[PDB]
């Protein structure tokens, strides 16, 4: 909890951006939020051409995979049955999505380094100090190592991607850890009842017990909307978007 | 119209 204030988040130096599956994918499941990645990708490349040291945590591997695949299928049946998984689309997703991104940073000069990590090797001491190491040798060279869960030959208290984030974002040490997800915040009872407000500040449920925790250990999480607007750019300009957690 | 008909949608392309 070093930073305290949404004043202090302008001297963040090194912050975790974590996109949600509701960011990428669309609603109607025929093919990329485009514009909403290639804006957190532009916010992104700005910040780190700045002289933070970013590393996201992509998702939505299996949602474009499940794309990918479903072409396929239609495309391959006989001409008569027409007049009438996770790991497959992990593997078909997490390629797409890896040349997407590579094509988008490139754009800007940025170089991305895909680095899939499973659970066990959140078990194994060995692994895990490995792992820091692999990804401090690759951030201080100036690389953005998307991380995410190897979903293809094992699918996955780490149980998500935002689990996963808040461990990396307390491992590696991080200042900043944003959790773009698909909320616009955190009420104290959902928009369709009674008492609809916004905690900008959290004082002292799956993501606000990886947000807890991650507090716990150093880290300041900032839970955002997704689907809004230069959001990375305003919530590090300092501006009131989304919730922070602080004491 | 006996063959084409019972062809893949990837060969017919």
């Amino acid at each position: 909890p070093t930073f305290t204030e949404r004043s202090q988040l302008k001297y963040a130096r090194r912050l975790v951006v974590k996109l949600g599956s509701a960011v990428i994918t669309r609603e109607d499941n025929h093919g990329l939020a485009l514009g909403r990645l290639a804006s957190i990708v532009e916010q992104v490349a700005e910040c780190h051409l700045e002289g933070r040291e970013v590393m996201m945590v992509t998702s939505g591997a299996v949602a474009f995979g499940k794309q990918k695949l479903a072409q396929e299928l239609l495309m391959s049946l006989s001409m008569r049955e027409t007049l009438n998984e996770p790991r497959a689309a992990a593997a078909v997703g997490q390629s797409g999505l890896m040349s997407l991104y590579d094509a988008m940073f490139a754009q800007y000069g940025v170089k991305i380094a895909q680095v899939l990590v499973t659970k066990p090797d959140f078990y194994n001491e060995e692994t895990r100090n490995n792992l820091f190491c692999t990804l401090s040798e690759l951030i201080s060279l100036n690389i953005v190592p998307i991380i995410n869960t190897n979903d293809a030959v094992s699918p996955p208290p780490i149980k998500d991607n935002d689990s996963l984030s808040a461990m990396l974002a307390a491992e590696v040490q991080a200042d900043l850890l944003i959790l773009m997800s698909d909320v616009d915040g955190i009420y104290n009872k959902p928009p369709w009842e009674d008492g609809a407000k916004l905690m900008h500040t959290y004082t002292s449920d799956s993501k606000v017990k990886a947000a807890t925790w991650a507090l716990d250990r150093g880290v300041s999480v900032v839970i955002c909307n997704g689907m809004q607007e230069k959001a990375i750019k305003t919530i590090i300009g300092g501006r009131k978007v989304g919730t922070f957690f602080t004491e």
